[PDB]
């Protein structure tokens, strides 16, 4: 499939098709020419690009279509279209003709260039991208159609969820030369020793044909040979741990030869470091971890949802400097491109599929047909995401209806599914709704760590720290009492705040009241053992729909939309430099 | 003369005219009947009332005028009209007749009404304001006349101080019924004890007529006589000191007679408390005392510069709140309501004439006709608050052209006013601009205590705190080294700073920069022995005239005009409330 980053090797030619392609919002034939009237960048998000609202808000089918000079393709080698992401759904054309097709709007996927094409002068390559999201889609949105009277149909998608719905080709779209015979998967294990100074290593190539030998070199970060194998297992010595804003990364250069000459070759990144969650802690390298974080967004100005590495390593940065060390890709997978920086910077990840907004306006579980596109989603994220130590946890759902009858009998083979693709088995979660409370909830038991969405102060008792903290501390004991050695992390808990907005007597939405809510909110988690990790909503703030609660999209920020800081980001960076990254709370 | 504050005595009907006057910019005869086309209303600024820029920005003749109905006036009394003040310059008239003239809008007077209309049903008062400034002025202005070329004369002021010229009756209008022979002035002083247990009572009661018998009764707080005399001098035992922020006063009703019978009855409030500078060190009943405060404006949205007992309490409780002590009239004489409020609430001030703007935009002494102004507003403001226990401090000038030759020969009597006028002989300072160096200032000689007004970090070395550590302590030092003995407060200290700016990157205007600055010149004062007070500039943000050093208005206060608190706000708070009102630093 499409799992391996797109690299440049003497094998493997790899040109970006970024930039201007000819543009249309509505139907359009790909046997015909699209005129350049309208043009749109790849990658980014065509929304903030429209200046009106009537094009902003447009659901349906949209074009992106340009004529592509081919290049040299030898008699051994094949010609693919790797695209990032396609948001939501994508049927892709070659000069007219339909070659392939995906649904979800977050994970890559590679599509044939038809190999009577590959001596040709030039290739039309159509993108029919479409952004309806329904029941059967992730994220969930209340698909709905409205005739206006003129004959024609006007979409709307009502989202189930709390951020806007940006759409277009968010990641880097990738024309591939590689040979037919090519590795199209590496999946890299490792057993540390009891004295974590050694390592087993287990290789996994997988190639779509027959080869004679697998070699496999691996280099350390002074790119010099560590081991060699053409059995797909190797013994380390005096080995490096990847560890928490402390990386480090090794490489494996997989080869594959026939009949004594290369074949193809690709390189892979890999950290070597241990993961355990058991009574109520969570064991990075052996040791007790305290996450300190942002769930976060793919959002900026202007790029929408499109992919900006320099975002990236800003926020990053940001995270570091704070004395942070972990993130949450809510509420979908991130670019490739966030990952593996994660991995450099040695950034904890809680990876997440877009399992968000199943939950109805009960019987969730009646109208939800996401079970397919759950099950993809799962599969895809796995196996794109599987070999970056940066990943520690699985999320599986984002506040799901997990309180009413039929909640668990879905959930309980989608955990099942995540145990089973992951290699390296790691902990699986699912985040938990404020109306799921522990006597209600029947999902949390299939999960290795309880993770709480709680608003205590603002969404309930709002601007009422007193009663806010009584009721805090009052369920998270709860969850502590019913399930005694899963360890606890709050992956959001915030309350907006719009800069500029002062006052003395701690009212919502200014600057002071941040800082409160968060002071009330850590003297409670402070005092729950099994409590192991913070992260707060937002990182930044970020966009939404209209809806009366937003006061032009989210603003529970600690950071504005460009990144700059408001008050309480100060008082982060004191706590999160007093409490260290190992931090024991059983003491 | 007008020095004491309205008070309704059974022998004194003290009435309130404040309310809708018919009002005019521009020429009129008050002759004539001045229509109700346009209202103002008594007290506050016109200035912000008017919608459109050119009647806010007029500049010249404005009249007040109102038909008022004549109360009951017996043949031994007589009728006057006390204005709180008039900005800047006034004419009084009574039924088209002059009757009255003011030159200097931050200080009282009064105006007899004509015995012959006592029995009239009504009077027609017309009030002639004035907000032209000069150099003959105190504040001092640039006046200009400029031709519109339609026959017409355009007056114009170029402020030559940072605030807006704002004009209008700004405190209350009383129409005064007292006897003919009355008391028009109560001079109290204390000797304290050297215990501090007992206090020697000095009276000295003006009449403008003899009378037989002058009896002064003392109370304390809780209405009880403590003492009695008809010698106007009184030894009191077991007496409680007026303190810091702990305020006590005393109370005396000063009666007159004449053949056995009330002639006038008057009360005057005062406090115990003493005062002396010696040694780099400000004593407060004998007690090295350390200023922490404020400068600050009487500036409110829509009142400008009009009275708001409501603000001064405002104010005064965020002031007590933060473990400040202390403040500033700037730049000119505050309402007696705003001095008697800080008697009552234990709050110390430093009261200051409208001697701003001496410095010609070098010969600035040969161009300043300020001198007859300046000796009345000195003569004004100290028999008008020498009773004031808050009062702890005079200022002779704020920011003068110190520096130029001619300036010693100006102060020199100025300062000598001072001490010669005010009967606890306190001390007296001027307010240093940041020109004249210790090497250049020729006039601090003169001077009981340096105030000094610096802004290294904003205006000198602007964005560079690390140059501008260096700056102020090498100057800090400098001032120490020239008087020794004299000790030093800052009196003004800040950065512009608009509400919602934000950055890591420690960048002006921003919140931060002014947590920044504040943190950086505070490090510096701590390591000076003679600095024995720091007040900030300024308390909140208040409006100027328009130039490009202005963005909408002065932006230096820790609260917006709206009395909402900067992100600085809370870190003072910390530093103050630490730092004792009682704090030797000689150790
Ligand atoms: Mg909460
Ligand atoms: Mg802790
Ligand atoms: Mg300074
Ligand atoms: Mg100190």
């Amino acid at each position: 499939n499409a799992m391996l980053y797109p690299l440049l090797t003497k094998t493997r030619n790899t040109y970006d098709l970024g930039g201007i392609w000819n543009f249309k919002l509505g139907e359009h034939n790909p046997n015909e020419l699209l005129p350049s009237d309208e043009v749109m960048v790849i990658p980014t998000s065509f929304n903030d690009l429209m200046v009106s609202k009537e094009k902003r808000d447009y659901i349906g089918d949209f074009w992106y279509e340009k004529v592509i000079e081919v290049p040299k393709v030898s008699e051994d080698e094949e010609m693919v279209l790797r695209f990032g992401s396609v948001t939501h759904q994508a049927k892709i054309y070659v000069d007219g003709v339909l070659v392939g097709e995906h649904k979800g709007g977050f994970t890559p996927f590679e599509v044939l260039v038809p190999e009577c094409k590959y001596n040709n002068e030039k290739i039309k390559v159509s993108i029919c991208a479409n952004n309806v999201l329904d029941y059967t889609t992730l994220p969930v949105g209340n698909y709905s159609e409205i005739i206006q009277e003129d004959g024609s149909i006007k979409k709307k998608v009502r989202e189930n969820f709390d951020f806007f719905n940006y759409a277009g080709v968010h990641r880097p779209l990738k024309l591939m030369i590689r040979p037919k015979n090519h590795i199209f998967d590496i999946t890299i294990t490792s057993r540390l020793s009891d004295d974590l100074q050694s390592a087993d290593l287990h290789f996994l190539v997988e190639t779509n044909q027959k080869v004679d030998e697998v070699r496999i070199s691996v280099f350390d970060e002074d790119n010099k040979l560590v081991g060699e194998t053409k059995d797909s297992r190797l013994f380390l010595s005096d080995v490096h741990l990847w560890e928490v804003l402390n990386a480090y990364l090794y490489t494996a250069r997989v080869e594959i030869f026939v009949d004594n000459q290369l074949q193809d070759v690709y390189e892979e990144n890999f950290g070597l470091r241990e993961i355990e969650v058991t009574n109520g802690q969570f064991l990075l390298n052996r040791k007790p971890i305290y996450f300190k974080g942002f769930g976060k967004h793919e959002d900026t100005f202007i790029n929408g949802r499109g992919l900006n590495e320099a975002a990236n390593l800003m926020d990053l940065n940001l995270l570091k400097d704070m004395g942070a060390n972990s993130f949450r890709t809510s509420h979908y997978p991130y670019s490739e491109e966030m990952m593996r920086l994660a991995d450099r910077m040695g950034v904890l990840v809680i990876d997440e599929v877009p399992a968000v907004g199943l939950f109805q306006n009960n019987g969730t579980w009646n109208l939800m047909q996401t079970k397919a596109a759950h099950e993809q989603a799962i599969q895809e994220l796995v196996k794109r995401d599987k070999n970056h130590p940066s990943v520690v946890m699985w999320v599986v759902a984002n506040e799901p209806a997990s309180h009413e009858a039929g909640a668990h009998d879905y959930f309980e083979p989608l955990v099942k599914l995540y145990k089973d693709l992951d290699p390296q088995k790691r902990p699986v979660t699912l985040v938990n709704i404020l109306m799921a409370t522990p006597d209600r909830d029947q999902v949390m038991d299939l999960v290795d760590v309880v993770c709480l969405n709680r608003y205590y102060g603002w969404y309930v008792d709002h601007g009422d720290l007193t009663n806010a903290e009584v009721g805090i501390r009052k369920e998270l004991l709860e969850w502590q009492d019913k399930f005694p050695d899963k360890p606890i992390i709050i992956t959001e808990y915030g309350a907006d705040t719009l800069p500029g907005l002062h006052s003395t007597w701690n009212i919502p939405y200014t600057e002071e009241f941040q800082c409160d809510f968060y002071e009330m909110s850590h003297r409670v988690f402070d005092g729950i053992p099994n409590l192991v990790g913070e992260q707060v909503w937002n990182f930044a703030d970020f966009e939404t729909n209209l809806m009366i609660l937003r006061v032009q999209g989210n603003h529970k920020g600690l950071f504005s939309r460009n990144r700059q800081p408001k008050q309480v980001v100060k008082e982060f960076k004191k706590r999160w430099m007093t409490i260290p990254h190992y931090h024991n709370k059983k003491n």
